[PDB]
């Protein structure tokens, strides 16, 4: 039985490294939608009976962990078309993989998307009496797509996300440092759980826990296909394009903050 | 008092392999069993007021890790039918141990049930007055075994398993992956335990946190001879067969979806 | 400045190693009685606004944790009459410090509660209205000591320690087994850590998260003296020694389940 | 690319080593400011929906180990007066950074407020309908700084901080102790992270969770430029000044207390 299972893996392999990371990221997102909308679902489909907003934290810190731990060796696990940029943007990775990781991350999160649908499939119908309905007191879409509050402005909106992935690629990039090593290698899984885990309970209040255009965008372009249409993207004045434009100026936004005073003054 | 304490070890040993393994996967899924089903009775004899579902999660998923210390040197610590079919399937262990391991963990499951029936023997009688009903306002037999919801279908009902069966395998696979190693070795119990904390938090809300067959009808056969009677298996048009049938199909389930991304393009 | 700081290390420096080890126990079991019934004080003069049932479990497991990492290395950090009493059980060590680590835990545990009535003073004052009572809606006696529930009869309170302490036993002789180290070396103050953890989530109902002879009669015998009364001891039936004697039953009721079926079978 | 990024680590490289570690002991407490007043946001102007007081103990406890990360190599990741006056209280370090890192470390930690305020400037301004108010049902001034509850005194009040920071002088001591190392070296930033999480959990009832001078009189006075006033001082009978002294006097209590026991008796 062995050979059998030998054989198999020489027929199906391929000798292309920038193909095999490419695969490894659209695992490596799917893992995170599935936990991250997944953990969402539970939450808000049952009303708070099954879990409060710390269900939220702990599933989305732990499965950017998980996710880690199951694609880190083969590409780095980057989960993040921001983190795929100040990598690129430091001369780290070359900038030739910076769509094709996207198109890998976005899709992928779509998936990620679907099997949570797929999952909840009654409860999600039966959540709003057999009507799909973007956002409100019986408001479904926000599971997979994060959606700003009534408090929130566009203003104030574009700087949540802003602060939020400045601060993930301070605390990212000092993980990720070569030359910053105040713990022993080969916990980068553990610690970067533990930055997501944070990042939700500081600043998951005002519209949700993004900080991530695939995570973003990815679901929600599910969402306009499966039912709740077009008023998906036109919620809250075009509230689509701020969590994809932020996160990538915030991307540079926190190497500038880290390098100037903790990156350049090391040896 | 040493030579005595040496004396005892000599005359208990036993040389055989595989009924010592067998004796660990008992001990295994007792203390999974004993440590979830009696978290689930906490939050639920209190109705809430000795925690939420978090409570559940928490507990449950670092059990995994408590019994995986416990007995993963001597055996690998399965504490699952469907993990020990993914490894049987994969040709790292012999099938002569499929039946084996599904014994010792079924019973040992059992027991687990035991444990905290008599550990709650008067919180247990005394939630419905001095009666013993499956489900309902005043249910107890589903602190031990897992029950649909309400909203749950049968087509919906199935898919849960196999959806959350198959994100545990491919997450278990990365781990225990020998090829795959992004994390120091040795963590395998602090890594899997996280992995069962998310299913939970993610997946658990539909029926509750089953994955298993062994900790799903293990204490479920309990419950028909402790009072409960034969309401429990014909409860949601013969619901006792989905989690152990689903769970089976979904662990060459996510043997197909981890090997023919990640792990067949390995070295 | 540092002359100074070495001449007053040598000057207090006892050669004695038996009385070095108690000094650390009397230090490992204050951190966690502090923590432990500092925990409590918030969840119950708060009454659940500063935290529910979760924040005492976290605090219980994550307090032993720093317990042994303060005295691990001096001592071994037992904490517990029960699992000082397992380990010379089992010839691991001398009969002769097992009173003498009693007598150092159980000070200690008394001076735990200490520093929580004198950080809660006006707290505890103020609940009931300038008057102290053991127990009922505004009782404060059980912050210290734990206390059994209505629904608790004598004969299950006693099995409820029995089988929490059974389950601390297997859990922790496994992670102290020299011929068992399924994690590397080092990580016993965490994987101890978090066997508290699920003890509390699990069988912390009936009466509490007691599971060690210290942590019950140390603080109860301040109770005593703090201004509760006598009625302390004779609160449920005189339950004052159901915490005691049980434990320490079943901490042989735990060397006999794991030896039997792991320890003993082990190369 | 890669020679234009050299070329710039170069440029901006200071030989300086006091200054090097006085930048990064800014962002460490940056850090730990913004994901610890944050999360305090989260709770207090979602009036608990996004999350209870269990939120603000986690995201408290592992921002000092995100903190530590980003700058444990480069100064140690001090974060607090109070274990920079221990440190040097020890001849571990110089006395001529004291007023160095305290000026680095309050300044830093007034900036992690200046990004909590800009990330929720909505939220808090309609929190009280376009007003600011120091403390009551809707008060605002509490997020940032530490205020005493409606029934602290002030003499108790004194000693909550006293008590807090000795034991984590304490528990810290051991940590970093070189001679005492009951957990393999490079786990000081999770181990800390702990220490920082049962506090909050246990002690932070009376006032909040301090235990810093910088972390509270920081912020502190950012809020009295911010729009709130004067009133911030004085209220509660001139609280500003008790978590300075305070923690200030328990830092050398908690070296009294640690090294009379466990650090002198150390080979
Ligand atoms: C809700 C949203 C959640 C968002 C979560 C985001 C998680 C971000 C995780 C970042 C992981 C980065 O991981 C880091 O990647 C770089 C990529 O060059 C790797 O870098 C290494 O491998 C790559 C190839 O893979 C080489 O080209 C490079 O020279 C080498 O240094 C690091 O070894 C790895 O540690
Ligand atoms: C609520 C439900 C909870 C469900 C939780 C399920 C937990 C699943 C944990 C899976 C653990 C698998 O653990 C993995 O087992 C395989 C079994 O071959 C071991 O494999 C190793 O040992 C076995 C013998 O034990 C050898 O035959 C094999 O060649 C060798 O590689 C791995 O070293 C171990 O890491
Ligand atoms: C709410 C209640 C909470 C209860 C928590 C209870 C915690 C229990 C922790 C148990 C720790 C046991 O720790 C274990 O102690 C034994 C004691 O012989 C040590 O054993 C070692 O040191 C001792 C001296 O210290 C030697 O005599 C012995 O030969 C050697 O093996 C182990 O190296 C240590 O790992
Ligand atoms: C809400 C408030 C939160 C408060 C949180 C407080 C966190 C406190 C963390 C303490 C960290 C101390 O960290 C410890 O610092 C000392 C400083 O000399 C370092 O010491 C080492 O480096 C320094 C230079 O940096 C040398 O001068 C010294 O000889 C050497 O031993 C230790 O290697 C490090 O482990």
């Amino acid at each position: 039985q062995k050979e059998l299972m030998n054989r198999c893996g020489e027929m199906l392999h391929i000798r292309y490294r920038l193909l095999r990371q490419a695969l490894a990221e659209c695992l490596g997102t799917l893992i995170l939608v599935m936990f991250g909308c997944g953990s969402v679902a539970q939450v808000v489909l049952s009303r708070g009976t099954h879990g409060g907003f710390l269900t939220i934290n702990l599933a989305f810190g732990f499965a950017v962990t998980l996710a880690i731990l199951v694609a880190g060796q083969v590409s780095g696990a980057h989960l993040n078309p921001a983190v795929t940029f100040a990598m690129c943007f430091l001369a780290r990775e070359p900038w030739i993989k910076l769509p094709i990781y996207t198109l890998a991350q976005t899709l992928g999160a779509f998936l990620g998307a679907g099997i949570v649908f797929g999952l909840y499939y009654d409860a999600i119908w039966a959540f709003a009496g057999n009507e799909l309905v973007v956002s409100g007191p019986n408001g479904t879409a926000g599971i997979f797509a994060t959606y700003p509050s009534g408090h929130l402005d566009m203003v104030n909106g574009f700087f949540d996300q802003f602060i939020g992935t400045a601060a993930l690629i301070v605390c990212v990039l000092a993980i990720v440092d070569p030359y910053n090593n105040p713990v022993p290698r080969g916990l980068e899984a553990f610690t970067v759980g533990l930055v997501v885990l944070v990042i939700g309970t500081s600043m998951g209040f005002n519209s949700g826990t993004a900080v991530n255009p695939a995570r973003d965008f990815g679901p929600r372009l599910f969402t306009a296909l499966a039912g709740w249409g077009s008023e998906v993207f036109t919620t809250g004045q075009n509230w689509w394009w701020v969590p994809i434009v932020s996160p990538l100026l915030g991307s540079i936004g926190g190497v500038f903050v880290y390098q100037l005073m903790i990156g350049c003054h090391l040896e």
